[PDB]
């Protein structure tokens, strides 16, 4: 008779992708265990028989400090072991996350490293934790790392904040890889580069930390990111809380979960390019190839004569401008198949192809499957 | 030179799955068009050069009424054409949504229909719209439909609300299919059935309308749902706003997008069962088969002698209790492969299998692929 029910309270934020992942793991546990739990996503802030909560929040910790019922905290890791709150704790491995992104940029020949973080001013201790890790694994590189804490998440002066970020960005030499604390901060870099037409990744490379597509700002350049092991975190949390509900004795748990993987998108697609003019020209093309652009537009974007730009393209890419314009139409098309929900007809049309048959033809030449086949094998 | 930038303001709610889908479509458009837009998810509530907003919100409509810049409203459809707000409008087809769920239950022999809605008290006009549709397509069924508006989303008295929902549920004859306005309301039905041990779907069938897994309450019985065409909605919205930004003349658009599909889960998995004792016994099994239960527990759950229950199981299922216990261990396992992120090892263990090899063996007998193969071909 499975009659005893437990009310379970989850203190997270439905509006942030990471929080949503954690709760989904909790839900996964519910499914796998078929527990007689009544789980409430109760966060705004009665309390149940067990709690799982966001402990990246000092307020929550203070609210919960002295609560009798089992609590499993979920939040960021800490280099110092005595900085962990007095509760069982599932942790995202802050070090590993930065490491994961560092190793990604490392593999792409990048040896100039930059970090866009978050002021001490915010209460974000995982930010400090990530910055420290950055410094730790950047220590032995050819050129030194450079760190720039921001102004604040919701600036008291957006315009001013933008100016300061713009200033810092123009400071950074070509082929600098930037690690942002959060996809949100990464997108902040991308919008400024948009304002300024700074080539990403042709000039500077950008990588984030959440794998969240919905941040304050949406970015035309798709954002590479470290995906946290957030589902697994929520699952392990519930699994532990279950043992805590069976009155099991235990020293306070500190289990670290590493990132799942890096999702490689456009923003880190660096191909060893170095000539400033090809850099700006290649960026231009990667923005507007689908819009049916001629070599003339590319020439006008940089301020260069046809002869000279062709010479340099040949020099650095072994292909023509015209050829690269069209190779990129394909790339846009290939991405959308992979990262989007559009019909193939829509992809063809939005990518400036004359007919869906023509795209089919061109696509089947470059890769060997069909647009359709390639989608099933490679989607998301 | 693609130098003119447009600031775009989106007025939606990051915390609700439907809103998040809509914004993702907007993002899809950004990708496919590589527009020089600066898109802000600005909703709490400066304004940009174009707006896309949740027009299921009378406050937003009033806030925006008299704004000079292009606006594309997104929200629910209306049976009456004069109830649409004075703006270009992308609509989810409220009728089609109910229809989609109705047709799903219809296909499963269901001919007793119920609707859990939302009081007039809330400002939710899509709720009224869905209820009306329900009534419209339930008109010709054998038994009449029954509608129950709730107490309110965040009750002024949770306990009281639960009592009233419990009352209504015990009113409903076996093999009643319930359509809820929203996965949220559906889950409210499921938690009460949990409190009361009312078999779903063995006794009553439940289907929702959003395909959202994260609602106020998490449900042990996975929830079947209609998935709205919400991405496409957001994409079409941005695509229209783009034409509006190119100063194109147009009569106020009213384009309806139908649901994508119905996601069939446990909550609508009705297999023509009718004997009350098998109903309760089968529900029991579907909850605890993985927990290593004997025939004795099933006997105790209903209040029936072994002989009699076996007789009835044979009569309605052509299988033994013992046999069905084990067929369901497999089903739990098969689901988790399909709907979850767990490792196969974890699935085996949580489903009460003695070894991963044994599960492999049993799984390969029932279906012909391996747990691994079946995951790649059938996941999500
Ligand atoms: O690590 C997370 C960070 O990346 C951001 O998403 O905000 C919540 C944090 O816990
Ligand atoms: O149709 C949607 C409904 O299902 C719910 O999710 O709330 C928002 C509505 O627009």
């Amino acid at each position: 008779m499975f009659t005893k029910r437990h009310r379970i309270t989850l203190l997270f934020n439905a509006n942030k992708a990471y929080d949503r992942q954690v709760v989904e793991g909790v839900g996964e546990y519910l499914q796998a265990s078929q527990s007689e739990w009544d789980i409430f996503i109760e966060e705004f802030r009665w309390l149940g028989d067990g709690v799982i909560a966001d402990f990246d929040d000092k307020q929550i910790e203070q609210a919960l400090a002295d609560v009798d019922v089992p609590i499993v905290g979920v939040g960021g890791s800490y280099h110092l072991a005595e900085s962990y709150p007095p509760v069982h704790y599932i942790a995202t491995d802050n070090y590993a996350l930065v490491e994961s992104a560092f190793l990604h940029l490392k593999e792409k020949g990048v040896n100039r490293f930059a970090f866009y973080g978050l002021p001490e001013s915010s209460g974000k201790r995982w930010a400090t934790e990530r910055e420290y890790a950055f410094r730790q694994l950047v220590a032995e590189e050819k050129y030194r790392g450079v760190v720039y804490q921001g102004l604040e998440t919701a600036p008291e002066n957006w315009q001013h904040a933008q100016n300061r970020l713009a200033d810092w960005l123009q400071t950074l030499p070509p082929q600098t890889g930037i690690i942002a604390v959060t996809d949100a901060r990464a997108r902040h870099i991308l919008q400024v580069c948009e304002h300024l037409h700074i080539p990403v990744p042709e000039k500077l490379c950008v990588i984030g930390i959440d794998n969240e597509e919905l941040t304050r700002y949406l970015s035309r350049v798709a954002l590479s990111s470290v995906a946290q092991g957030a589902r697994q975190m929520g699952y392990q949390a519930a699994k532990l809380l279950h043992r805590l509900l069976d009155k099991e004795e235990m020293p306070l748990q500190r289990i670290l979960v590493p990132p799942v993987r890096v999702i490689e998108r456009r923003s880190t697609d660096y191909r060893s390019l170095t000539d400033p003019a090809v850099i700006q020209a290649m960026h231009y093309i990667r923005n507007h190839a689908c819009k049916g652009i001629k070599v003339d537009q590319v020439l006008d974007a940089v301020g260069i004569s046809r002869s000279n730009l062709e010479k340099r393209f040949k020099e650095e890419v072994g292909e023509t401008i015209h050829a690269m314009i069209h190779a990129e139409k394909l790339e846009k098309a290939r991405s959308l198949l992979i990262s989007t929900t559009l019909s193939i007809n829509e992809i063809s049309q939005m990518c400036g192809y004359p007919s869906l048959q023509y795209f089919y033809s061109v696509f089947k030449k470059a890769y060997d499957t069909t647009p359709k086949e390639y989608r099933d094998v490679n989607s998301e």
